[PDB]
């Protein structure tokens, strides 16, 4: 009980440690969105220089981007069809990034259907995607709607790689063999000390174990808690403590062998 409470606080502590940098990342996209909502100068090259500077000043990001509705940045998509950083629409959709090493700007893709654009568009709200792999890079995307004259004009977003999560989480130790990992709001592993292959690929809700499914429900709803999980075949019990990460309701999880705690 002294053991559980201390573990509850430690999980909460780490959850908020990860949360802090996420709030900062979210604030970058949001402030870029506020700024572009007031931006009347219509200078595409200048807007691409602004996103490239924000990228280069934030080493924890891998992409900074804007994507606009037809003609909503400067009324002139027809003049930018297939220009550098554009596609065949001429919409202003520059994705400034260093996914492949060097910084380049190429057009966003799937903005007519993918959540990073469509959720801001239909909800009017800031959003954080679930984690995914793109071109070999494990990441999430934070996006904020740009409102011009009270109408949705497009989004400002930042892509955030998550490799550092496993670097940090998988070296956390508690008691004798207690360990830690982070998951996303739908329970997708962002880290794991031994199963690198679960990262980005498996979810808590995939485990055929009542207690783990129950943890994943709470996690989905932003709820902290703990469960006791007994392995009938090894006889070993662990306690799995999970505490919400407030930005996106991800979750920081500590797993502790019950005997070590008493």
């Amino acid at each position: 009980k002294l053991a559980y409470e201390k573990s509850i606080e430690m999980a909460g502590n780490y959850a908020n440690q990860f949360d802090a940098q996420m709030e900062a990342n979210q604030a970058i996209a949001r402030t870029l969105a506020c700024t572009m909502a007031e931006y009347g100068s219509q200078d595409r090259e200048e807007a691409m220089s602004i996103i490239k500077r924000i990228l280069n000043e934030n080493p924890q990001l891998i992409g900074v981007y804007l994507g606009y509705e037809p003609d909503a940045f400067d009324g002139r998509d027809k003049n930018y069809i297939n220009a550098p950083g554009h596609d065949s629409t001429g919409r202003f959709v520059p994705y400034c990034n260093k996914i492949n090493g060097p910084v380049i700007i190429e057009p966003l893709v799937h903005y007519d259907s993918s959540d990073y654009y469509q959720l801001p568009k239909t909800t009017g709200k800031d959003t954080l995607t679930e984690p995914y792999f793109y071109e070999g890079i494990f990441m999430v995307s934070y996006d904020s709607p740009i409102f011009k004259n009270g109408e949705f004009a497009g989004i400002a977003g930042v892509d955030v790689p998550l490799e550092y999560v496993d670097d940090v989480a998988s070296s956390i130790r508690t008691f004798d063999t207690g360990y830690a990992f982070m998951v996303s709001n739908t329970g997708i592993f962002l880290s794991h000390p031994t199963q690198k292959n679960w990262i980005g690929e498996k979810s808590l809700s995939d485990f055929d174990v009542e207690e783990i499914k129950n943890a994943a429900s709470d996690i989905r709803e932003g709820i902290g808690g703990h469960v006791e999980i007994k392995d009938p075949i090894t006889g070993k019990t662990v306690i799995m403590f999970y505490e919400p990460v407030k930005t996106g309701d991800f979750s920081f999880v500590l797993v502790v062998p019950k005997e070590e705690m008493l």
